[PDB]
């Protein structure tokens, strides 16, 4: 099973200048809980944005060029990325925009955080057809002293 996990600001913005400009510790904690002990697939730009391997996960990087770091696994196509995960129950695709586009048709589950923040950005999450997806979990949180915007955790499953 393939799942996508992402955090979306208003208008599906997910990034600007190869960064995420907000800081929401509760959402990073949610990301860690839902990805720990699972393989994670990311594109090369997202690898450069994170800047280090994510511990406790098999890190798989898509790039058309040879890898430059043997602490992670480098693959050259979507099918190779999936194969490199082995026989696991759930593969997590962690972006960015181009990677989400390619994996969305193959995904059964979306873990989305909707952040109430207006962000200028240059990268968006794919347009997804709402009729294809059932909301099975949602949890709203107001802003607090640690998290400066309100946010909604949602899990959707392909109908
Ligand atoms: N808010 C969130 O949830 C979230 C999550 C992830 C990322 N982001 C943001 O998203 C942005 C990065 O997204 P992006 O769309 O620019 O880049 P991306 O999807 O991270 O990376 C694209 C790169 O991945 C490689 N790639 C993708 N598909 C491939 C394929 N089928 N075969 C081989 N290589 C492939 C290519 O690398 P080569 O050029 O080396 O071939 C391509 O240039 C940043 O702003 C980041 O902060 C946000
Ligand atoms: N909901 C969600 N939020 C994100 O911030 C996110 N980010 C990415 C890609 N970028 C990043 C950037 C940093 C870290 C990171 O530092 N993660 C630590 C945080 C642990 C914690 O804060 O409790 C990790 O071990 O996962 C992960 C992914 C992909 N999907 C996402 N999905
Ligand atoms: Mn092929
Ligand atoms: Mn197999
Ligand atoms: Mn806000």
């Amino acid at each position: 099973m393939i799942s996508l996990i992402a955090a979306l600001a208003v208008d599906r913005v997910i990034g600007m200048e190869n960064a995420m400009p907000w800081n929401l510790p509760a959402d990073l904690a949610w990301f860690k809980r839902n990805t720990l002990n699972k393989p994670v697939i990311m594109g090369r730009h997202t690898w450069e944005s994170i800047g280090r391997p994510l511990p406790g996960r098999k890190n798989i990087i898509l790039s058309s060029q040879p890898g430059t770091d043997d602490r992670v696994t480098w693959v050259k196509s979507v099918d190779e990325a999936i194969a490199a995960c082995g026989d696991v129950p759930e593969i997590m695709v962690i972006g960015g925009g181009r990677v989400y586009e390619q994996f969305l048709p193959k995904a059964q589950k979306l873990y989305l955080t909707h952040i109430d923040a207006e962000v200028e950005g240059d990268t968006h999450f794919p347009d997804y057809e709402p009729d294809d997806w059932e909301s099975v979990f949602s949890e709203f949180h107001d802003a607090d002293a640690q998290n400066s915007h309100s946010y909604c955790f949602e899990i959707l499953e392909r109908r």
